[PDB]
């Protein structure tokens, strides 16, 4: 009645960039060493007689990259739970018992790392965005979350379910329009991936589903995102300078994922390396040449390391110094595939190797970076970012 | 180019605006007065006689007059683990909703498409919004196949979100269309019981009364910054968005996808929560602005059940032509989750054509959409109207 809203939308609106203001990360406790996975993962499945498919699976881990990988799922819970331990078998609602509990459990001990980086009170935080591919329930994570940290009872959720790897990137995407668009806007991102949804025995038949077996790792990473940032109170790390989203031609139904009674099995269709570096370039000049830049190894890398041969393919197609996915791979050696939360474990590994090594930037002396999500559909998520003088 | 020079040049100028409403449902209509005679007929619990006598009072009760329902009595009869109350059929269900949810929101986009005019390459952003059954990719994949949409259309997907998430797909799209000059956000909400519907059980009339409240529908809306006065014509404009979680309301609603389906719970008192809470709400969207007369904006409520209504309308003494838009979709469409408060603000601005009203808030100036849901959510989404 007396404000118009033109008036509202001038007042509501942030100024500056998203930018990000604190990184944190958290794994379970529970950490298996890759080399021991073989023979952990067929003892515990009760599937040493298959020596034709342990021998596929020890090559499967050898080719991995990944030095450990940290789960919730303990050899003596497996032993009381055969149900998963089988490939096939119902087996759903004691998935759903554990993620829709240690989804949310984790998915805390990784904001309250953001949280002291940050330095502000939780009060602070406005908007709240919860990602996760393990598990669904009503209210979500993002409601299980907001009462564990004791959030304000009138954050603006936001709850990302069964959405796939390339999800760290989306949440990043949505965090970028929450943060600039409302004024003193404060989001808390959260990705949290527990491999308990999907763990499951072996079987010569579905090779496919082996893979993840030998690649998905459980962890969360937070991410606090705001516009305008409070000198000397906030540290500014990264500049969300542009997200995008797209769908790879001739990539249908590459990578397909059901939620079934036998719980989450992935299906794995078409090369997906190739898939992705066919196209990694013209997602690459789509989101920089608007900026004038062409020196694809002039700018810090951030790729969701899907699996080793995603890497290979795309750092050998635009001849990517090996220093480039640096971080990327050795998030991967460290934690395995930890789906959403991927990459944002390597924002949060680029940055402090950075400092540690004495760079000029976070983004490893560079300027301009761009972070890379791959998952279901071929949806590849590109977000342009941009470092902070160290 | 500095990342500045970025952000000027990138995002959007004026207020959110609502461009076009498309609605749609499955054909099969089920009618309310012959619903307890029907489900405990395919459910096969006509032994339940005292049950059927408790059903058939939350039937004439629940202020429905029909509701659109996918699955038939002859697909009920193919598959008798759904019509028990708790036995194992997700893998039956999620082969439903999996497929027909998309589909649903393809009718409903499609109407929204055609009233918005413009070529459907122009749509940037697509925000999808379903309870009903999860996949990869999701039902946002689905739909940017069926229409046609192009490659590199953003996409949200909204799984699994609960009977808020009408309110909740407004302020996503709010902020989307604001940040980023030129974008056009569609916005789907598609729901199918398929998921929730089960037989009736003595020891849960909590389950029972979703059986007599919950239908299927979807509702497309295009909203965009910055309209074009000449290809386009605004229907409402988005001011605000807040959601809150109401106090001591724990455990109110909840929602549980198991081998058995989605199972809905109910404890606490959901109207007498939303009831109290509703005043602070209001206050705390229309202060700021100067408003305190609930009579003199136009009202959009989801129609969770005839009882929150009533309740809600008693606290504030509400004038009862404001809930009639509300009422009026309850009656004819049941309550349809998320897409619900979409079909009432359709329904509003074309009551409000057909009666010569100045505005498409019937007439007023200044309104206010709800959203109520799990955790006792309440998303408070503060319209204005359009000249007509």
């Amino acid at each position: 009645a007396a404000v118009t809203v033109e008036e509202v939308r001038k007042a509501q609106r942030a100024s500056g960039p998203a930018t990000v203001l604190a990184i944190g990360t958290a794994t379970p406790a529970n950490c298996v060493h890759q080399a021991d996975y073989p023979d952990y993962y067929f003892r515990v499945t009760k599937s040493d007689h298959l020596t034709d498919l342990k021998e596929k699976f020890k090559r499967m881990c050898d080719k991995s990259m990944i030095r450990k990988r940290y789960m919730h799922l303990t050899e003596e819970f497996l032993a009381e739970n055969p149900n998963m331990c089988a490939y096939m078998a119902p087996s759903l609602d004691a998935r759903q018992d554990i993620v829709v509990v240690e989804v949310p459990k984790l998915g805390k001990a990784a904001a309250q790392k953001a949280l002291k980086e940050w330095g502000q009170p939780r009060s602070r935080i406005t908007h709240l965005v919860f990602c996760t591919t393990s598990g669904v329930d009503m209210p979500g994570a993002d409601y299980q979350l907001t009462k564990l940290l004791g959030l304000r009872p009138s954050v603006n959720r936001l709850m990302m379910y069964q959405q796939g790897s390339f999800a760290g990137g989306t949440v990043l995407r949505v965090a970028k329009d929450l943060a600039e668009n409302n004024r003193g806007a404060r989001v808390l991102v959260v990705c949290s991936e527990i491999t308990a949804v999907t763990f499951r025995g072996p079987s010569e038949s579905h090779l496919d589903s082996l893979v993840g077996q030998a690649l998905f790792g459980d962890g969360a990473a937070a991410v606090i995102v705001g516009a305008d940032p409070d000198e000397r109170a906030e540290r500014p790390l990264f500049q969300l300078v542009s997200a995008a989203q797209t769908l790879l031609p001739d990539s249908e139904g590459a990578i397909d994922g059901h939620l079934r009674e036998v719980g989450l099995t992935f299906h794995l269709l078409k090369d997906v390396p190739g898939l992705i570096s066919k196209n990694i370039e013209r997602a690459l000049e789509a989101a920089f040449a608007p900026l004038g830049i062409s020196d694809w190894n002039s700018i810090f890398w951030v790729a969701h390391p899907g699996g080793p041969a995603i890497l290979d393919q795309v750092e050998a197609k635009v001849s990517l110094d090996k220093a480039r996915m640096r971080a990327t791979r050795h998030v991967l050696a460290e934690y395995g595939n930890m789906s959403s939360a991927c990459v944002l474990f390597i924002l949060d590994e680029m940055r402090k190797r950075s400092a540690e090594d004495g760079c000029a930037t976070t983004g490893e002396g560079l300027d301009w970076g761009v972070l890379f999500g791959f998952g279901p559909g071929l949806t590849v998520e590109t977000v342009v970012l941009h470092s902070v003088p160290i």
